[PDB]
């Protein structure tokens, strides 16, 4: 199975960046009512695709209390919990993270062993890569990735 | 097998929005000469690029009297019939709609359906999310598929 | 094994446009430090991204005089020495080139020729499409990618 995802946040100067669970030093961070984690919602999104699940929003209004306030590693967990439900053996996740600023080569090894850790696979099924907009969306975090289960 | 395809239309008030083959309630719809169909469009791109057969403008030109002003499903279907004849078996597809407005939540179960029903696939493999753009493309609809076959 | 990647390039008059490893006549052509070709790029990042590997800017970074000025090609069949050292076979590429001008379609047969050598992949697991930004993005050339393996 496989299944897609994508997810942006517009970002703000003085606000916290999270990135694959991680807090990231950043001069602008997400202004979204969640942690704004682009690549964790990317993620939980394409893992309840490759199960037609639905999306985020549909499991995690944050109507519901389990959810208001919460980490978005609590969204992922629980859609992992799901698809293992059903049978699913994660086996790869790829993902391109979208952004001008900051850099986040120098926090490469810590975002792979962030989604590593997080998806229970190895590092070398953990599919990271970085890009610019070349000014396209300078004031946003995009994240867009693929699954691939058994 | 896998294939991925994209597709975006300019939407403008007042005109009919269709998706995933169906019409959908909305302030706004696309701007084009076709139906504007973003779900079809993409995910006719995704099968004809499985075979490497080419894409829509390629294969339904409305320059061709048999596609010009047909509903987008036509050009599924027809889609579907060359990589059949080719021996694709279609296993799932994922995709995701970005879209401000309107919501489509509402209408997922019958989003869902039509894509089951049009494609052949149970309804656990159809993968469909929807996001907004955060302000990022408000006058457009945008569709991004990938699709697995054998 | 899956691998997903991306690339964009602002577009500018007068500058050379590269695609596929191919020049393509045009009015308009990347600004880059590199060919600017978003095809190779994208593709790269995706063989790199199955085997969590990096990405272009980690492995080919033009601080490095090995690859500072090479071809974008230099860089795709680096990658593929990477992979299948590690014992992949690459069995398909699909991806998607989004522009407003040039019209590719003139162009088709030479590009997925291109690629089709470059990778060495028969035509059919070649899965190319072009698509306009529909507005959206006048002044860029974008790529996104997916490869699969073994
Ligand atoms: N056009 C849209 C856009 C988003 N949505 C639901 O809204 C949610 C939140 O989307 P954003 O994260 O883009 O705000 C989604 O996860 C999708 O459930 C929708 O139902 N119709
Ligand atoms: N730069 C481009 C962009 C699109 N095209 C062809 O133009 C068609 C229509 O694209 P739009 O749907 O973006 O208007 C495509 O399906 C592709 O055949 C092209 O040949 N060269
Ligand atoms: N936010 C970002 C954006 C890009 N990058 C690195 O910068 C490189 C070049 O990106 P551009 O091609 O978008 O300029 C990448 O291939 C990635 O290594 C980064 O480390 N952090
Ligand atoms: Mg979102
Ligand atoms: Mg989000
Ligand atoms: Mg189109
Ligand atoms: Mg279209
Ligand atoms: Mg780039
Ligand atoms: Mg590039």
């Amino acid at each position: 199975r496989i299944g897609y995802g994508e997810d942006s946040h517009r970002l703000e100067e003085g606000r916290p960046l999270y990135l694959c669970g991680l807090l990231i030093p950043s001069p602008v961070g997400a202004l979204a009512h969640s942690d704004g984690d682009a690549a964790m919602h990317a993620l939980t999104d394409a893992l309840l695709s490759a199960y037609g699940l639905g999306d985020i929003g549909l499991l995690f209004p944050d109507t519901d209390p389990r959810w208001r306030g919460e980490r978005s590693e609590v969204f992922l967990r629980e859609a992992m919990r799901l698809v293992e439900a059903r049978g699913a053996k994660l086996l790869q996740a790829s993902l391109v993270l979208t952004l001008d600023r900051p850099k986040l080569g120098p926090h490469r090894k810590a975002l792979v062993d962030s989604l590593s850790r997080l998806m229970r696979l190895p590092q070398d099924r953990i599919g990271l890569t970085f890009k610019t907009s070349e000014g396209l969306a300078p004031s946003h975090v995009q994240a867009r990735a693929v699954v691939l289960l058994d």
